[PDB]
This record gives structure tokens, sequence and C-alpha cells, in this order.
């Protein structure tokens, strides 16, 4: 465990993280994809061997000794708001199980089901609250990665609010 488990947010490419493992915002088929998924494929392509997994699950594949946790959030283009919310919460619960099993002291994590899988809606708060629900009982240092300057400020405010 971390000595004083924390949440932090950074605005940069998650492929350049300083944590002991990474969460990929994966597709169900283990394809190189777009966005976070493509950056992860370029950095850790070996981790995409047998990485396909259903929506609402996470599957870890090692790149050398570095763990890549492929977490598959729902595409809100295809799911109802209700079913999509259930699967997005479940994906993060599976990430917490994997982080715990691996015994890492730190994890780099993107906000699942934002961007391409958002179905054109702002899901910062919905996705971040499901991240917190899952990760609050873990003792890893969590570092959230984002690309947008306004998102960085809003995520930083939500972290600081509960401290
Ligand atoms: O998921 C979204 C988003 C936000 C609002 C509307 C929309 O159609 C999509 N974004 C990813 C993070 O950077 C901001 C944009
Ligand atoms: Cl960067
Ligand atoms: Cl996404
Ligand atoms: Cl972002």
């Amino acid at each position: 465990g971390a000595m004083a488990p924390s949440y932090r947010v950074k605005r940069m490419d998650i492929a350049k993280n300083d944590e002991e493992c990474v969460v990929n915002a994966a597709n169900p088929r283990g394809l190189p994809g777009d966005g976070v998924c493509k950056a992860v494929y370029k950095k850790w392509p070996e981790s995409f061997k047998n990485s396909a997994t259903p929506v609402g699950t996470a599957k870890t594949v090692m790149c050398g000794t570095y763990p890549v946790i492929h977490a598959v959030g729902p595409n809100f283009s295809n799911y109802t708001e209700s079913e999509g919310d259930r699967e997005l919460a479940a994906a993060y619960r599976e990430v917490a199980k994997e982080v715990t099993r691996l015994g890492v002291n730190s994890v780099a994590i993107p906000l699942l089901s934002t961007g391409v899988y958002s179905g054109g809606k702002d899901r910062l708060t919905q996705s971040l609250n499901h991240l917190f629900t899952a990760m609050d009982s873990t003792d890893a240092d969590v570092v959230i990665y984002c690309r947008d300057k306004e998102w960085e400020k809003k995520i930083s405010e939500a972290i600081q609010m509960r401290t």
C-alpha cells in the first residue's frame, strides 16, 4: 500500500505516466483503437495479446513486468443511460480488484466512457464518481490522466473537495 493513499490529476499523455501500472480505456476486441487506447498500443503493444474482454470488465496483460489493465467502459452510443451507467460502475469495480490483486502502490487511470464512448455527452462527474466509488477502499496512490485544461481544473476541485 501507499503510506498515505492519495488522488492526484495530471494533464498529459498516460503513456508517459510515473505509476507502477496503467489502466487502458480499451475496446472489447483488444484492437489498437483511437485516443488513450492508441497511445497505450504504441507504448505497450505486447499487452494486447489476448486482451479482448466484455463490456464492464477488466483484463490485465503484462508488458515485460509492467501491468496494463484493459478496462472496457460502455459506448453510450449503443447503451441506454441506465444500462450504460451500470456497466461503467462495473468496469471501475473490476479495475479496483485488479489493482488490489497486483499489489501495486500506484496506478495511472483515465476517465472511462468519456470522449469517443461518451455518446456526445459530458460525463466527467459521472465517470469520476464511479472511479471514486471503486478506488476509495484501495490503498494505491491513484493518478488520473486527462488532456483538457478545463477538465484538469474540475477533477482537481472534486479531489480537493473531499480532503
Ligand atoms: O467526453 C468529452 C465530451 C465533453 C462534452 C461533450 C462531448 O460531446 C464530449 N470530452 C473528452 C474530454 O475532453 C473534453 C471533451
Ligand atoms: Cl504529453
Ligand atoms: Cl472513451
Ligand atoms: Cl480530457
